[PDB]
Order: C-alpha cells, then structure tokens, then sequence
C-alpha cells in the first residue's frame, strides 16, 4: 500500500530506464487501482546464501514503490551444509527430500536461520518484514513409506500473510508445512510456492534460480519460453531434463491448469527481476498454458 | 530515529517522581548491554476481554522506547472452541490433556490470539513480531498421560533478540517443539518462567483478570508470598488448586534460579505502569524468602 | 531523510523520457559537490499575479532532491506603491533612479515579495531560507545620475551553499550593500546575471509573464537568439528599449564569462520543468551559437 | 509550537529530575496553552566561538519540546580580536563601540559569520534555524559625532520574526539596525535584545554569558539577586560597574520599567539554563523589578 522512495528507490527506478516506453510501463504499475496481489516470488536457497544483498536489495525496490512481494523461499544446499559437516549423505526421490526424524531437525532448524536472515537483511534496509515460519500450509504425508516427513499440502491459510502485508510488512515464509495435530513435514519450495500462487491469483508468479531460467541441456541455450499444452509432453521426455527441473516444471503445469490462461510464470535470476515484472523483458524462462 | 510526542512524554513525567526511578528508565531506555527490562505473561482471557487496555499500556512502553518480551496463553478461548462443538475441556494437575484434535484447536487458537493483539498493537502505531514457533525446545512432558505435552528443555534467544534489535515487541506464544518437528502443549505460565530463567530480566510479570492470587480460606488477596517461608505450607493447603498451584511452582523454582534481588509481580494490567516503573509493587508479590 | 511520494515520482516520470535525461536528472540529485543545479531569476510580477504556480513549480523540484537558486525581482509592486503615493516611477537606461525615498520603498517591497515566496514554499511543504542580505557587495554605480544604485564588486557564496547544504532553498533579493553598510538597488536581472558568473550552474531561467522576449517589429516571439551573430545588429533595433535591452547585455556580458555549452532560457512558469529537465527549451533561448 | 522529543531530548530532561515538583514544573511548561512567547534570549558573541557545541544543544532542547526562543547574539569580542590583528585599538564610549566605515565594514562581517555559525550548529542537530541579520530594527542615528555608524532603535518589525517560529524554525537575529533609506547601523546587542522583549514580552528573558551572571567588583562575588527599584542608582555608581555591564543594566532596568512587576531578566551561563528556565535554581544572577 505505502509509497515512499528513498533516494536508493529513485535511483534504483530510473539507473536502467531508457525510453518513453519503459517509463510508460512504470506509470502503469504506479497509477493501478488493482486490488489484485502483485506477486508470489518463490527463492531458492542457494540465493539467500550467495546473493543476500542483491536479494534484498529488489525486495526493498517493490515494498518501497507499494507493491509488495509474497516470498517463499527454500534452504536445500545450506541443509546438505549441515548433514555434511555431520557425516550423514542426503537422500532423494524424484527431486524429492526423503525426510526422517534427525534430517527434519536440521531441515527446520535451517530454514529458521536462512528465514531470519533474509528478515534481518531487509529490516537492515529500512523494510519492514515479518517472518512467517508456521500456520500457513496444513498437510498430509505424501507417502509416509517412501518419503518419511514429508508433507502433501492441502489448504493454506491466507490470514497471517494479509495481515502481515495489511500491517506494512513483507511476509517472509518457509516451504514447511503442518499437519492439523503439529508434525512438521518438509515440502519442496517450489512446490509450497505455487500452492501459494493457487489461491492468491497474483499479477505476477516469479521463481528466482541462479542460471536465470532453464537450460536446453542438449544444446545448452536457455529456454526463453514454454507452451504447456503444446511442448510438456515431449519436453518431460528429453533424457537432460533433470529431477529438480521436472518437479519444478511439473508444479508449474499443474497451477497453470487451474489458473486463468493470462497467468503465467517466469523462472529468472535475480539482477533481471525489475526489468522482467515492469519492462516486459524476455529475460529467463516464460511459461504458460498456451495452445 | 526515535521520536516521542507531547502525550508519550506527559504520560512518562507523570510515571517517574524519584532519581532511582528515572535512573532505572535511562538504563533501559538506552540499551548498553544483553540486559532485559521485562517479561510480561498474559492470560489468554484478557485478549478476549481486555484487548484495547492491554494493547495500549503496551503501546506506551512501546513510545517510550522499551521493548518488553510479551508471550500470552489462550486457555478460556480453547475451553470456548472446545465447548462449542459440544467436546468438554480434559485437564489433570492443570495441564490439558491435549490429543490429536485438542491440539489442532489449541494451536488455531493461539495463532489467533496472537495475531489479535498483534494487530491491536499495529493499529496503535506499534511495531509488533508474532513468534509463533521457533523458540521454545521441549521433549514430551508425559505421552500416556498428558498425549501432546510439552516439557521444555530449552530456550532460543535469537528470534526474540532479533525483533527486538528491529525495534519490534516480540509477541509470543507457548507452543514449543520436539526435534524432530512435534509441536507440543505447553502451559504458558511455565513457558514464561522459561523465558525469565534465560532472559533475567528486571522486571517478571504475569497479567490475570483477579490482579493477583486470593487466599481462598480467607477470601483476601495474598499481597506477598516469602517462598522459602510459606512454599511448602502453601501448596500442602486444599485450596491452592489446578492452575494456581502449577503458577505457584513454576515461579518457586524460578526464583531458586535467579538471584535474591528477582521477584514476580502478579497484577492486573491496570497496575502495569506502576509494577514497571517503581518499587512499589500491585497484585500478588512472590519472592524467596 | 529523503523520501518521495507516489505523485511526487509520477511527475518525476513525466519530464524524463531519454537516457541523457536520466543521467542529468542523477547527476545534480547524487551530487556530494558545489556544482550547482540552476539560476533562476523570478519577475517580480509573478509573486504578485500567478504565486501557488510559482511555488508549485519549486516545490517540486525540491521534492525531487534538486535545490535551485533562487533570485526574485519587485519592480511591479513598487512602481505601484509609488503611483499610490503619486510619485511617477523614473527610470533611465532601464536602471530605477533611486533616491532615500524610494530606497525606502524598494527595501519595504523587496522584504514583502521575499517573505510571500518564502511563505508560499514553507506552506507546500520546502524549506525556503529568506537571504535578504550579505551576498552581494556593491559600489554606487554612477551617484549623480542612479543615487543609491549599485555596481556588484563580488558575491559572497557561503550563506547559498549553507542554505543548501541545510536542504533549504536560498530565496534572494537583489539588494547589494556598500563595505560600509549602505544598502544599494540593484536591477534583478543583473543580479541574477552576477549569480549565475560565480556558480556557473548547469541551468541558467529568467521567468517573465510574457514567456520570452518578443520581436517589436514582427509581433513574433524570438525562438533562440545566436549573440555572436545578431547582438551588434541587435542592440541597434528602435524597439529594443528600456529593461529589455538592459536584460540582453547582461545575458550577453555573462556569456562572454560562461562556456559556449552554457545558455539563458527566458520563459514563462508554464515551462520550467520542460527547459530544466531537457534539452528542448522553450520561450526565448540565448547563447553565443555556434 | 511542535513538539517532538528525540531520544537525547528524552535524556536531557530526566537527567537532572529527582523531585515531583521538578517533574511537576516541566508539566506546567508541557501542558501550557498561552499564546505569549516563551522566550527573548540574548547570546553573548564569545559563547558562539568558544562553546558552540554546547549553545546549539540547549537551544535544540527547546525547540524539541516546542518551546522556540527568539535568539538575538552579538559578535563584539570577535571584532575585537580582528580590529587587534589589523593593529586596531577597539573605540567605546559608555559601553557602546565607536563605530566609522572599515570598523562597520568588520562588524558586519563579523556578525554575518557568526550568525550562519550558530545557524549551522542548529541545523546539525536537526533544529531548523532562520538567519535574520536584516529588516527587523529600524533605527535613526544615536549620535552621529559621537558614535558614528551606531543606531537607537525606533521599532521592531515583528514579521519577520513570527514567520520563521510559524514555519517551524529558531529565529537566529544579528543585532543591526537600518535606517530608512538602508545605511546599516550597529547596536549594541545588549540593548536590541531589550527591544526584542520590550515588544514580545514574553515569559523568559535570558541573557547568556561566559562569567555566569554580574560580579561584584569589589566583594569579587557573584551577584545572585538585583532589587532594581531598592539598589539601581546605588548600583550605578559603583566603580565596577562600567562598560558593557553598566550599559546591560541600565538597558535592563528600562525593559523592567516598561514590561509588567511578574517579568524578571536571568544572566547566567548556557550550562545552566535549562535548570534556569524549567526548576527556578537561583545560579547567575537574577534581576527585578522589587520595591
Ligand atoms: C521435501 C523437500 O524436498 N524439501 C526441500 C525444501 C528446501 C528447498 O526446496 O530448498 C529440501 O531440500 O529439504
Ligand atoms: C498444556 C497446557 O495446559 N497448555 C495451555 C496453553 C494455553 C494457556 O496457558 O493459556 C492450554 O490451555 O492448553
Ligand atoms: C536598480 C533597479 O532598477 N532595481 C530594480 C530591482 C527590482 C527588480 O528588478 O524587479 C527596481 O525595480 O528598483
Ligand atoms: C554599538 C555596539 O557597541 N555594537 C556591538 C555589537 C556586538 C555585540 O554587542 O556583541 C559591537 O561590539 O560592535
Ligand atoms: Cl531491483
Ligand atoms: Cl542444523
Ligand atoms: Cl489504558
Ligand atoms: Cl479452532
Ligand atoms: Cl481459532
Ligand atoms: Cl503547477
Ligand atoms: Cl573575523
Ligand atoms: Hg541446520
Ligand atoms: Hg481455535
Ligand atoms: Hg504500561
Ligand atoms: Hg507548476
Ligand atoms: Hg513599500
Ligand atoms: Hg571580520
Ligand atoms: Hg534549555
């Protein structure tokens, strides 16, 4: 809601802009009237260890023009850290963690601290922000047998994210999910983040990764955009389509089953975030129903 | 930058009156060490019968620049919920048991709450942290007995700290969690003795509707508890029951910890300004004696 | 401190539109140096006949971070002051001859449009700081025939660099003063000229009501005027007279200081953002031309 | 009028408070509704070069509780010390300085400098400060053969004054007069800060200097109190009493003929003045009325 650009806000808005066009583009956005949630913006984990600053950096840019970000961001390499310095080896399935009692401990106590860290960032940047660690996702286990702790979601509660957002804070939320009685699962953040994106119907749906899209493998040309309809099928085929990216991609074609046809996702990194959400850039990955 | 208005100031004059009070307030107003000012419970039922007091003395504290940690039960709007749907509240030693569907209205519950006094606090110009989870380390109490129950074994300072340091009140529940991620029951009466063993603050202090603790023998309000004196003898007496006594226990091995110089000041909010401020304590003192 | 509003940064928007814009507009908004933003040079009538679109206009400027100097006239308002005492305004050479008397209502007048155009900046929110005196240091410039008229020797910078570095905007009279204390008038045109020679500011606006200077002969407004070429011709016209001619040498003497990238734009408040802003200026540009 | 306590204001006034009825004075000042300025507060020249830091910070405590004082200083001791340098021997008659062209030519100077000095100092500490070194006093000649460029005032022209209190900013005033027709005179600043007060009347009159009130000459003791109406004349015929503090007397006891018997003028130093101003504490010395 708030509108209040700092000098770095102002320098930040115009640095890049170049054209009639691109500052029509911003007078849009700042003249809009909709009530529409502007974004659900998911962060892998790898960002907030490698790129905080930057990170931060653009979420301040967007709180301080009014147009603020729900973000749900991961903790997978910084967990892998932890059990590494432990002696214990990860284990997953199909892009999935599989989850016992002692890798949920290190899970959760690690997407506390990664959670803490991008708060504080931000509130050292004069962005207000509340970490929102609990009461969002409910879940039922996936498959108790295969996976162990980890979670299937099956509603979210919005009122802890609008409130925070209705106080002048950014919500800051962790991909863990809840069963009704209190078992923590995990569950992938990519997965949590269009559950997200499902019951906001947000303007925009961005998910930040550090190679800025997704890589042809084969070819290694990033892919700038995606028809579902047309190339899922086929794409999921391709032998250079890794575990992660087909969970990451799967979840996409599902939330944009049941979403509008004009919604759609953008997979980017972080320094072409601006220009992608006000600019109408083709930076990253595009992907959408389609025909 | 800080900044306080004419109201805020007049409000904090009329507070202080001696050298030792302003003394105690400079201290802590600016903050030159780890050292806390308070610890405030609050009973669950004043967030359903007495939110804008509570959320305004608050918001003084607040506007005069200190942070207290505030955590807060909700016990009578469980016993609400629960009653609701036609299921009747199951203590015993005045612990809830709490089963698999207990737990899922507890932890609603105190969610809401929390984001209740949250938003009065917000709507009062005040910034305001819900730490909902993430603080409170705890095994099972006793499985067979009290099912999802939590006995806590640790406190982790660094969610509380942190909002602090962001210049926002830390507003917590009592949920606590196993390990492996079991979110567990725990009274908040024992969760904020808890707090006070790891934070030593200057000030320890519990919120209730009485303003205190009633000699039920007596039908008077106990004014001052000397624990090494009356602890045994209190808690042999037949009236001392359910919450009070668990209270009463918590706050003795408290006080066992934490230096001679410590007390608990069980009040009303009416008598906040005044237990925070000055010596001259409200409600029910308890001490070792 | 800083912060900008949501219609503050729309308008913001609406005078950029290129890169060279944007560079400009960054440069004088970051600057931690004594490089300065603009001069620019009020009419007198404007403070008595169009005030809230004059400080509208400053206003926002000051809320984008950029803190012009700014230097006022009053030649209107005590003309009329005189007429209403039945004394007949005299000039000669388009400089007011000014005797005690007229001194006295000079300096009386000058205070009151000062402290209207402060007022009016202070009520939109800008911080405006009257500098009525101690910038500028006069000797008479020909007592027989101007009395108590003045020839600027030299300007004092330093109460302007304080009034911005305190982010407030300097707001100057034209008055000059003798080392001794005699307060001496000064056409604001000139001054304004002398203002512009020590800070070498990137903008250099004189704001009249007309919008420009207009060509007697033809009834058209002059575009651009290229002094290399067209001042000697010029300054020979029959209908450049009075405080328009005393205006063009004035340009002319301070162009011969600045460097050949540097202009004088005279134009209306209607304007202001446009000619500050970009290179596309508007009413009656001069330069040495090229 | 606006009142806005920063934490070293907070600081500044608990420090010294050990009574109710310290607490209780600072109410009275804090609740207040009366129209009447606060204060007319004269700043000896010395104090700007010497205790600066210290002058700005009282002066800002005030303006953060809304209680903005007109503040009119002097420069005399600087000018002394340049004429000095020039190999000029200073030229007083009856405590006021004889004053011809180069020496108007260093006064003026020399109060501009020390004007912008204590302005700047304000603005530092976030105080907003006006400086008004014209169009406030007008004056004729005191004595042209005797005294030269020297003024006695003729009235005060209060616009200027109200505009920048009503703006939100401290008034800092130089004490030169100008005749109609704008020759500049110098004045004592002693006396036009009389003036000042003469027609604001206002609740405070503080006379601020390095010594920390009047001392007597003779017993070499601080005078704490002055019953005018019992002790002037004798007063005045002391030997000590000469110079600048026979002029300040005389000049005070003038004000106090004309303002009400309620009114009263404190001389002390800056590091007292707060006590002074808010918990009656009897340093400096104290001039009235009386009987
Ligand atoms: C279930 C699962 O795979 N969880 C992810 C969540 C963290 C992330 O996505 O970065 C994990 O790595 O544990
Ligand atoms: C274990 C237990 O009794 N917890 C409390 C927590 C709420 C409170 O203390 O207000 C309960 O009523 O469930
Ligand atoms: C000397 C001289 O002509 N001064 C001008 C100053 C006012 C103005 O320029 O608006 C005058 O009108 O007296
Ligand atoms: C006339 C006169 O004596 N003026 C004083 C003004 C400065 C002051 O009072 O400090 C002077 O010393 O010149
Ligand atoms: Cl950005
Ligand atoms: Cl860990
Ligand atoms: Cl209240
Ligand atoms: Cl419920
Ligand atoms: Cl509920
Ligand atoms: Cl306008
Ligand atoms: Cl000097
Ligand atoms: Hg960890
Ligand atoms: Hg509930
Ligand atoms: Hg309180
Ligand atoms: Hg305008
Ligand atoms: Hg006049
Ligand atoms: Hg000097
Ligand atoms: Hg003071």
């Amino acid at each position: 809601n708030g509108f209040s650009a700092t000098r770095s806000t102002v320098i930040q808005l115009l640095n890049n802009i170049s054209t009639k066009r691109e500052v029509e583009q911003y007078l849009k956005y700042f003249t809009s009237v909709s009530q529409q949630q502007f974004a659900v913006i998911k962060v892998g984990g790898a960002i907030i260890s490698d790129n905080l600053h930057e990170l931060a950096s653009c979420l301040a840019f967007l709180y301080h023009v009014g147009l603020y970000p729900i973000v749900l961001h991961g903790t997978g390499p910084q967990v892998n850290g932890r059990l590494e310095a432990q002696g214990i080896e990860p284990d997953y399935i199909d892009g999935i963690r599989i989850t016992d009692e002692h890798t949920m401990a290190v899970v959760r106590k690690c997407f506390l601290e990664q959670n803490l860290k991008l708060v504080t960032a931000l509130e050292q940047l004069g962005v207000r922000a509340r970490p929102i660690t609990s009461g969002v996702f409910t879940a039922d286990y996936l498959d108790k047998d295969k996976y162990k702790l980890v979670g299937n979601i099956k509603s979210v509660t919005k009122e802890p994210i609008e409130a925070s957002i209705k106080a002048g804070a950014l919500p800051i939320l962790t991909s863990l999910a809840e069963t009704a009685s209190g078992q923590m699962l995990n569950v992938n953040a990519d997965v949590a983040a269009g559950e997200l994106a499902r019951v906001f119907e947000p303007l925009k749906i961005v998910y930040l990764n550090e190679k800025g899209g997704i890589i042809n493998g084969s070819t290694g040309e990033k892919i700038s955009m995606i028809n579902l309809d047309e190339e899922y099928d086929d794409l999921m085929k391709q032998s250079w389509v890794k575990y992660g990216t087909k969970l990451k991609i799967r979840e996409i074609k599902e939330l944009l089953d049941y979403l509008p046809r004009s919604s759609s996702v953008a997979i980017i990194n972080v320094q072409d975030l601006q220009k992608e959400l006000f600019t109408d850039s083709g930076a990253g990955t595009m992907i959408r129903r389609g025909y």
